[PDB]
């Protein structure tokens, strides 16, 4: 079997991507946060605190024929930006862009964190790291992707988020039209429940590439790119009055700067993020300090290919026994 979905950005900055998923019989589609850094399938629901649901469409279990109490499960998560959200479980079938898993745990939110609830655009998360990573208790339970995989024509799945655009996530086949070039595969480690990998270097704008060993994470649920304080700092030093502020939390620069390109390298091979990709709008309504998209890893303990790098490629999740991911220009 394979699937394919379009998936959209939340905002004009980029800030999020949302996939349609279909839950339950018949039918309920939410729009979620497909993230490679998390393994729970979490969904606004019925059993949301009242307070805590501003306009998300909710998941509800007693009107779908297939869903199933998972008894005595519970769930609750922490992300890196310090959001959260917890509750109990539900089996039920889930459906992305054609393809079928039945039995498919779906986490039913009793509360979320403020910064969910004031999304709207997120009716919740469906993870696809690595299902050590999911928070279910007192039996673990296994992601979307790792449920399909046995079915699935090949056992991968592709990222290809558009700039300011539309975009795909395609499962159990590989696009030879999405990219151009060769794909680019590099080792993957799973030790920490993450597709974690090691970069090759990289290149500011027109700069000689510096090689040197990067390691982190393909996370589609990060907005930015977050990497080590040298390479940051490198990166900056190119814009002029960019610099890093304590108050706004990050690296801003004048909103009238032209971004270099940032280049990053996957074995020997190089992807290439536009300027225009690095910027991320006022810091403020009205201000002319912008926020950048390369941020330091320096605070959170583990360097993260966001979106930001992301979207500069066609990006195979390649779940064979040993997995690896590939990169590809597009």
């Amino acid at each position: 079997s394979t699937g394919s979905a379009t998936t959209t950005p939340i905002d004009s900055l980029d800030d999020a991507y949302i996939t349609p998923v279909q839950i339950g019989t018949p039918a309920q589609t939410l729009n979620l946060d497909f993230d490679t850094g998390s393994s729970d399938l979490w969904v606004f629901s019925s059993e949301t605190t009242a307070s805590e649901v501003d306009g998300q469409t909710i998941y509800t279990p007693s009107k779908s024929t297939t869903a199933k109490l998972l008894s005595g499960a519970t769930w609750s998560i922490s992300y890196g930006d310090g959001s959260s959200s917890s509750g109990d479980v539900y089996t039920d079938t889930v459906s992305v862009g054609g393809l079928t898993v039945t039995g498919q745990a779906v986490e039913s939110a009793k509360k979320v964190s403020s910064s969910f609830t004031e999304d709207s655009t997120i009716d919740g998360l469906l993870g696809l790291a690595f299902s050590t990573l999911n928070t279910v208790s007192p039996t673990q339970q296994k992601t979307f992707f790792d449920n399909a995989k046995a079915s699935l024509d090949s056992p991968v799945f592709t990222a290809d988020l558009g700039y300011h655009a539309p975009g795909t996530y395609n499962f159990g086949f590989i696009d030879t039209t999405a990219y151009t070039g060769s794909i680019t595969y590099t080792a993957v480690s799973t030790k920490q429940g993450f597709w974690e990998w090691t970069s090759t270097g990289y290149a500011v704008g027109s700069g000689t590439f510096k090689s040197t060993s990067i390691d982190g994470i393909a996370d589609t649920g990060t907005t930015l790119l977050y990497l080590p304080a040298t390479v940051v700092s490198a990166y900056w030093a190119q814009v002029s009055g960019a610099k890093s502020s304590s108050s706004v939390g990050g690296y801003v620069f004048p909103c009238s700067a032209t971004l270099p390109s940032f280049t990053f390298g996957v074995g020997s091979a190089r992807i290439v993020i536009p300027g225009d990709y690095i910027d991320f709008g006022p810091i403020s309504t009205g201000s002319s300090s912008c926020f950048g998209g390369i941020q330091s890893s320096a605070g959170i303990g583990i360097n993260i290919f966001g979106d930001v790098a992301l979207k500069a490629a066609f990006v195979v999740f390649n779940g064979a026994t040993t997995p690896t991911l590939g990169f590809a220009s597009k």
